[PDB]
């Protein structure tokens, strides 16, 4: 485990998506899990259907929120989900249309980080790869973020409000910190990241809610 990774470098992470108007970020972080793993296992890169999980997976609501090891149990069952060109993205509710000639991967399991436990977070984003995780992303600080490692006393770790993809962790002029991807665009925040404060007292809730989908 080094002091400093980023998947984006070793191409294990597709480009910044929008979610829109759809609270479907929890999909967005599950489809973003799986692609590190489906590149990790078959050396390939390719965008998986968030749709995909917003219509079919029952558990959850849809648009109206969800949770990850939800969405990788369905994969599971399912023993597939489709990529995003066989689903596109639609940004609402719509009845579960999978089509099983489309399928791109699929998984057996998950496994959850020890809650509030960012040393095994650090461990599991090392060994493993991009990990699932939930923040608490409501202060207005958070939603005009732009540059330097983030973090605000106001933030809340027992208000999950966000899945959001860890992609790594290092250190910025003296500050460790998360390598977070975000679905609100590229244009938001730097180039659609948000670096995170890391080891600051599990700020916003970072590894109360992590989880990883297993191939
Ligand atoms: C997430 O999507 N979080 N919400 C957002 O990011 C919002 C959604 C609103 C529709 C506005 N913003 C957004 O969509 O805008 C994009 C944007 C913003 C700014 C600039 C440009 C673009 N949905 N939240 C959840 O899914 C939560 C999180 C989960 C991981 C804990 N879950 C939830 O609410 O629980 C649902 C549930 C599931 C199963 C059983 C009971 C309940």
């Amino acid at each position: 485990a080094p002091d400093s990774v980023d998947y984006r470098k070793k191409g294990y992470v597709t480009p910044v998506k929008n979610q829109g108007q759809c609270g479907s970020c929890w999909a967005f972080s599950s489809v973003g899990a799986l692609e590190g793993q489906l590149k990790k296992k078959t050396g390939k890169l390719l965008n998986l259907s968030p749709q995909n999980l917003v219509d079919c997976v029952s558990e959850n609501d849809g648009c109206g929120g969800g949770y990850m090891t939800n969405a990788f149990q369905y994969v599971q069952k399912n023993r597939g989900i489709d990529s995003e060109d066989a689903y596109p993205y639609v940004g609402q509710e719509e009845s579960c249309m999978y089509n099983p000639t489309g399928k791109a991967a699929k998984c057996r399991g998950y496994r959850e980080i020890p809650e509030g436990n960012e040393k095994a977070l650090k461990r599991a984003v090392a060994r493993v790869g991009p990990v699932s995780v939930a923040i608490d992303a409501s202060l207005t600080s958070f939603q005009f973020y732009s540059k330097g490692v983030y973090y605000d006393e106001s933030c809340n770790s027992d208000n999950l409000n966000h899945a959001v993809l860890a992609v790594g962790y290092g250190i910025q002029k003296g500050n460790k910190h998360w390598i977070i991807k975000n679905s609100w665009g590229e244009n938001w925040g730097n180039k659609g990241y948000i670096l995170m404060a890391r080891n600051k007292n599990n700020a916003c809730g970072i590894a109360n809610l992590a989880s990883f989908p297993k191939m």
